[PDB]
């Protein structure tokens, strides 16, 4: 019964996406990847995902907070779903602002929860 759901996940931890992204292709979610958060904007309108996984702490001086702040104040953005993930501090701060994330999970994240999130929110494939 599949029908194509696909999720990006905006991570530079690389041993964290590829566990999500095993678990997520294991419900039958098409999966990519990437380290690049300074594209990461520009690659979700490229590659339209019915869902985005966005790290708060990104390489490079990337921050998860700022770009899902530009995501949600881009009129052709701002109705893709964001998870974010991260060390979960500022996830009530985050959500007290206007431009912010539609799921949080915590970091150390368990890949069922975050599964779990992605499934709520856009349904599962099959
Ligand atoms: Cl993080």
């Amino acid at each position: 019964s599949h029908m194509s759901k696909k999720i990006l996940i905006v991570e530079s931890d690389t041993a964290l996406s590829a566990t999500l992204r095993s678990a997520l292709e294991g419900r039958g979610f098409t999966v990519d990847e990437t380290t690049d958060g300074k594209g990461s904007v520009e690659q979700i309108r490229r590659d339209r995902p019915d869902l985005v996984v966005l790290a708060v702490d990104l390489s490079a001086g990337q921050n998860g907070y700022l770009i899902c702040g530009k995501l949600k104040k881009d009129d052709d953005l701002k109705n893709v779903p964001i998870v974010i993930i991260g060390n979960p501090d500022g996830f009530a701060q985050f959500r007290k602002l206007k431009a912010h994330a539609d799921e949080y999970v915590a970091k150390p994240v368990d890949a069922d929860q975050l599964v779990e999130r992605a499934g709520a929110l856009i349904g599962f494939p099959e």
